[PDB]
């Protein structure tokens, strides 16, 4: 049903199997989405984040991909909850892919109706970059998790982390991007991660460097590499709920931390402590209820040992899991005592339309990258963060199925480096046709009270009206294909966002798409932070000339 | 700056205070939506159903009229909650305006935070058609309403109703159609209203026949017409809280029940028993909280009544207005005992994408919708019901504002239709264009677990991807202004749906925006009822050629 044993990767090259580039590319996104070296689990459709999946099941797979090759240019598909359930004409200029995955009526909005829905056939998580075919591997958001550390590094050690380390757990999809990190912001990191399998996982990905044999051997590397000024990744086998209440008891003080396990899904995401993780998969079918109830119990302790390093005084945050929400909900009343990444360390470059801003080479050429990597800095020559992120890029991450890469920008440079790139596509500079998109988390695109909107200066956490209007916007401007997805990140109830991707296929009716949609996307994030009272954000809509009325 | 001593009528003839018809067309719909004729209390830009805005307060009124008048034939206005917030570059064929009112993230999806929000001046209740300019007055929804009667008349009496009476509540802005479309299927009906201003209302628009002096006079006049086989309508100032439970007691029998009172939004559209309406608008602000539990209280009990004239064999649904979901609430555990009227009567009217269609004439010329009247029954010559509900309508239905028709079509007529109209734009034989739209309420564009999509046969009801796709694809295909709000008609947290108006100016440009956007909007209702299984959808879905990969 949602078990197929292939191997599925995207198609390579200049040869098209859909009957154009607006169809080829989201029928090969959506195929990059499984590749066994970007996906957890394709086999069972599972992209990332708990049961994030690219497809509501192999039928309906297998009819997207069999309905996206005969997709004309006139013609618009649309993705129900990873199902294609209609075609319908609009033009060349229209989106030729809509997709609304995992949507539910806010009082239905929970993981029971969304679970209910699923043993009937009627439901897909598409968490945000999974449903929605824009997913590249931990690269997505290993330089915002940078950004996060760089943030707080400057805010709580003046600066350099060298000699610092950071603890945290969770070395999933993008979990994993965590080490990496950590390494890239020069600390080393004690990241604790339940399966076996996905710790060999981000050692195949070279993105952690090596695994402790226990806790104590875990510590005692962790002293070495610090005293010595080195920044190494360290992934320890075992349990959160179990260690980092342990490392409280043994008066052991991180430098900063965090959590990245999938909270955000109590029956699927989040191991109770003394739980094996395949004692929790069979348990979950059979009694779902009281595992849920355990992942949250566990979770309560885990955030009463993140709560009690704060009080140490050590740099503690929430990292978009929803994990404080379950502990509070679980009895942990000053689950929020610590804060959301965002309104913590990364508001202010949303304020500027900065983001997790993407592209993908169609052709799976590396060489197309390196080449976007030279163009970008000659486009961008006064930026050394920004230059120092590429090299990084170049140096220490490696492509995970269609080379990728991830470039915060914000409103302004994106449509610089898009219609420069549709350019290198036509000159033949690029060997194929690139596509530009964004996870989710950007600045105008996702509404989510516990995350990215939490503590609005004005209060207007909750709205997401923003959004849906960011969707209808890049529908109008003509984004290759546009969605509109529901709990990605925080978990059923708890978000609405938006994606969008466009096809840079040298031409110029691409060009003409490109100006406007990578123009308002960002612009709308302005927009967006300028209305809440952002002084960056009003500084930023001026300076770019956005029209906001108000 | 809520509240503006002022009369607001849409701009008459054919010259422009924007720059085209496309921006014109907003511009005087706003302003119709505010007509003193139209709307319930326009002063305090209250359009219909409790607090449903045009915008969210004066400033942001005029802010949006201004922009109206100078937006380009290549811009989009971005309107939040109320608020023209931003004006981004797209293209002639993309809408003018994009709406997006009222969306909370799920967990926060209430009225307490809603009123929060509002408090804040952050937020704006847009209803249905309120908030997105598309209401035409109680014409708007008589037909719905008079189909429902219809249709409940042929289930369990036989079909036409005579000497047969219905037993409501609610002369608002859409509860005051539910009179006259009670006379129009033949019936008499006890109509109870707690404001004699509303009363007023729908007597002199012609909605309401007459009022009793109290209860046994009401009874005697019901007793005399029906037993006369008249169809009159006779409103009664009181209490439904008061006044059902009372004819339950009585041993009084209806021969149909329900309800229309703004039961959606307990603070502000439910008298509670016993308070006079000064009263509890005076408390709503001192003691909200209070309020709001003596409202919900009151619900109970009139929930009660209607279960007991259920238990007599009465057939009882709701209207909604999300009634028994409050009764539910409130310990009326099986509330839920009477269904919702889509499920009991509508649905298959929806299977064929049968639903509020309408149109009105910008240059508010009666003669222009009469000869939109005429051109229907030329296109539509087989439909004797059709050409009747016409007839009925040009002799029962007064204007309200712009001269505006209700004409209930589905997929394949609509755009037929609208293309006629377009052509009659061109040739002359209409004065001005005409805007074609319709509620929220309609096949694909509103998913409302206590309303719409209530028991889906699936279980679907509460899955929303359904409206935000349609948002996308009008929005793709060429509509002048979408929408997308968040509890229309049942309130905050039960409801997401999307809505449409595209303008017939004559033009080809818009001839091929119609035949697509009038073909898709009513596909995907066909689309989203053939994917729950309903072989009459199925089969209209084949008739029409729809293009449904699964
Ligand atoms: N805020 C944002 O916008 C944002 C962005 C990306 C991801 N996220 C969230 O980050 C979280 C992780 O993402 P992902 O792709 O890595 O999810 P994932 O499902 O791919 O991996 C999660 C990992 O957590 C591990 N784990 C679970 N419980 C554990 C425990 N008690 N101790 C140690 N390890 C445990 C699991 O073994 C798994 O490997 C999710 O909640 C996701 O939604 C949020
Ligand atoms: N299901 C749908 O798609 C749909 C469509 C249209 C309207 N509605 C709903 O129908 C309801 C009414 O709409 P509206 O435009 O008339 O709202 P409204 O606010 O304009 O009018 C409500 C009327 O109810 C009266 N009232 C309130 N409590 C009363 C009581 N206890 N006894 C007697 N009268 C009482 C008020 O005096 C007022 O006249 C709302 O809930 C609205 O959302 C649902
Ligand atoms: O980086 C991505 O591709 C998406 C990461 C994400 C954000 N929210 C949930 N997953
Ligand atoms: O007919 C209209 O103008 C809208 C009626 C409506 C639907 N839901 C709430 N109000």
């Amino acid at each position: 049903n949602n078990y197929r044993d292939v191997e599925i990767r995207a198609p390579r090259g200049n040869k098209l199997t859909a009957k154009s580039w607006l169809t080829e590319a989201p029928l090969r996104m959506l195929m990059n989405n499984l590749d066994p070296q970007v996906a957890e689990n394709p086999k069972e459709l599972v992209v990332y984040g708990g049961i994030g999946r690219a497809a509501r099941n192999w039928e309906c797979y297998d009819k997207i991909v069999e309905t996206l090759t005969r997709l004309e240019d006139d013609e618009t598909l649309l993705v129900q909850s990873g199902k294609p359930v209609g075609v319908f004409k609009t033009h060349s200029n229209a989106p030729r892919v809509l997709i609304a995955n995992s949507n539910l009526v806010p009082h239905w909005a929970n993981w029971e109706h969304f679970n209910e829905l699923d043993a009937k056939g009627l439901a897909m998580y598409g968490q945000m970059t999974a449903g929605s075919w824009i997913y590249i591997g931990s690269q997505g958001i290993v330089q915002g998790t940078y950004e996060t550390f760089v943030e707080a590094g400057r805010q709580h050690y003046g600066g350099s982390l060298k000699g610092k380390w950071v603890l945290t757990a969770g070395l999933g999809g993008m979990g994993g991007a965590q080490p990496l990190a950590a390494t890239l912001a020069g600390a080393c990191s004690l990241n604790i991660e339940s399966q076996q399998s996905r710790i060999d996982f981000r050692l195949e990905t070279r993105y952690v460097d090596e695994q402790a044999t226990d806790l104590d051997d875990a510590l005692v590397r962790i002293a070495k590499y610090t005293a010595e000024g080195k920044a190494i990744s360290i992934a320890l086998h075992g349990n959160a709920a179990e260690i980092l209440p342990e490392l409280v008891k043994r008066g052991v003080r991180p430098d900063m931390v965090t959590d990245q396990t999938s909270a955000h899904d109590p029956l699927n995401g989040y191991l109770p402590a003394g739980w094996t993780w395949e004692q929790y998969r069979d348990r979950a079918q059979t009694e779902p209820a009281a595992v849920v109830k355990a992942a949250k119990q566990s979770m309560a302790v885990h955030v009463q040992a993140m709560l009690d390093f704060q009080k140490q005084g050590v740099p503690t945050f929430d990292y978009g899991n929803n994990i404080r929400q379950m502990a509070k909900e679980e009895g942990v009343a000053n689950a929020f005592d610590f804060p959301g990444f965002v309104p913590a360390y990364i508001r202010p470059l949303f304020c500027r339309g900065v983001g997790p801003f993407r592209w993908a080479a169609l052709s799976g050429e590396a060489e197309d990258i390196y080449k976007t990597d030279a163009k970008v800095k000659e486009l961008i020559p006064d930026d050394a963060h920004l230059h120092r992120w590429l090299d990084m890029a170049r140096e220490r991450i490696s492509f995970q199925g269609l080379p990728a890469r991830i470039c915060w920008v914000g409103l302004g440079l994106r449509a610089k480096l898009g219609l420069a790139f549709n350019e290198m596509v036509r000159s033949g500079e690029l060997s194929a046709p690139v596509v530009i998109g964004r996870d989710h988390l950007d600045s105008g695109s996702v509404s989510s009270p516990n995350a990215e909107t939490e503590a609005m200066r004005d209060g207007s956490d909750a709205v997401s009206d923003w959004p849906l209007l960011n969707a209808l916007l890049n529908t109008a401007g003509g984004a290759t294909w546009v969605s509109l997805h529901h709990g990605g990140g925080v978990g059923m109830g708890f978000s609405q966002h938006s994606g969008m991707v466009i096809v840079c296929d040298g031409t110029d009716e691409a060009a003409e798409r490109i100006a406007r949609v990578l123009t308002n996307d960002p612009g709308t994030g302005v927009m967006r932070h300028a209305d809440a009272g952002y002084d960056i954000a009003i500084d930023c809509a001026k300076e770019q000339g956005l029209d906001l009325p108000m």
